[PDB]
Parts: structure tokens; C-alpha cells; sequence
């Protein structure tokens, strides 16, 4: 159900259609226990187009691929290669991700 | 006392120094009863420049916290905040690793 401020606090599917130099978003984490969160939304950017990403979102899967104890690395590299139409399920974790940031 | 690969047997303590990204290895479990185990090494960071810790070491406890029933998010965070000198307690458990993780 929705948290706080509308946000589903819930795994959510977010698409995004890759733009000229990427999906639009950074990520930290991978590392630790860490997962992967989205850290920056680049301005004009497919996800920053799109609306749906939020700084704090862990990314939990990319097109069938399961980032919950991934690398950085191989997140990295499975965003790269998702192609161009990407399914991401989110969850949307702020308080987690400012205790690890 | 060393198994069968030079590794001992028995719970041991690692001292890790943090480097820029963390401690240089990722964890799995935390759920189930599955305890808390390193599943990746990162090659070059503080736990592969260590030598002591390896794919496979249940970790049981970090800075004097028991993680044997910890939670995945628990033992995440109690390493993220277990400063720059890190103390690991850990055994190593290839096998039930495996059958966790197959």
C-alpha cells in the first residue's frame, strides 16, 4: 500500500526506454550487505522523464535479472546490457538507504 | 584445526581496515535460519588484500554483535557502522554454504 508521501512501499515495475547515454540514474551500494540504490536522477534523463524512480529506490530485479546481492559491478553491467526497454522492480527504502548513505 | 584446503576449522577472528567502498566482500542469508554468509570477494578491496576471509565463512559476529540470527539488513548496517578497524568472528562453511545456496 502507499506509504507516507504516495510513494507504494511495496515492489513496484518501472519501465524505462534507454536514452543516448543510459537510463538516467546512478546507483551506489553492492557491497557489505548494501543493495543497490538509486543515489541520482540525472535532469532530462529517461528516468527523470519517466517520474517513477526516486533517490532510495533499491533496485531489486532489471529484466529478469535478481540485483538483491549483486556487485555494483555486475549491476552495472546488467543495466548496461538490458537493452532498450527496461523493466526495473523497485522498492522504495529511504530510511534504509540514508542509514547506509 | 586446517582443513582440507588450509583453512581452519574453528571460528576465527579477521581484523578488516575499511577502504573507500567498504570492507571489499558481499553478504547473503539473514533469513530462515540461514545465517549470514560471504557469497563474492571483490578482487583488490581490504578483505581480498586481507587474506583472511574467503566465499563461503558464515559470519558470526562483528565488533562483539552476534549475527547467528541476524537479519540481512541487521548485519548490513552492523558493518556499515563497525568503523574503520573491523572485527569479524568466522567460520568457514563451504559445504553448508552450497546446500544454502544451490
Amino acid at each position: 500500500g502507499l506509504g507516507e508521501e504516495d510513494i507504494p512501499r511495496e515492489p513496484r515495475r518501472i519501465v524505462i526506454h534507454r536514452g543516448s547515454t543510459g537510463l538516467g540514474f546512478n546507483i551506489v551500494g553492492g557491497e557489505d550487505g548494501e543493495g543497490i540504490f538509486i543515489s541520482f536522477i540525472l535532469a532530462g534523463g529517461p528516468a527523470d522523464l519517466s517520474g517513477e524512480l526516486r533517490k532510495g529506490d533499491q533496485i531489486l530485479s532489471v529484466n529478469g535479472v535478481d540485483l538483491r546481492n549483486a556487485s555494483h559491478e555486475q549491476a552495472a553491467i546488467a543495466l548496461k546490457n538490458a537493452g532498450q526497454t527496461v523493466t526495473i522492480i523497485a522498492q522504495y527504502k529511504p530510511e534504509e538507504y540514508s542509514r547506509f548513505e
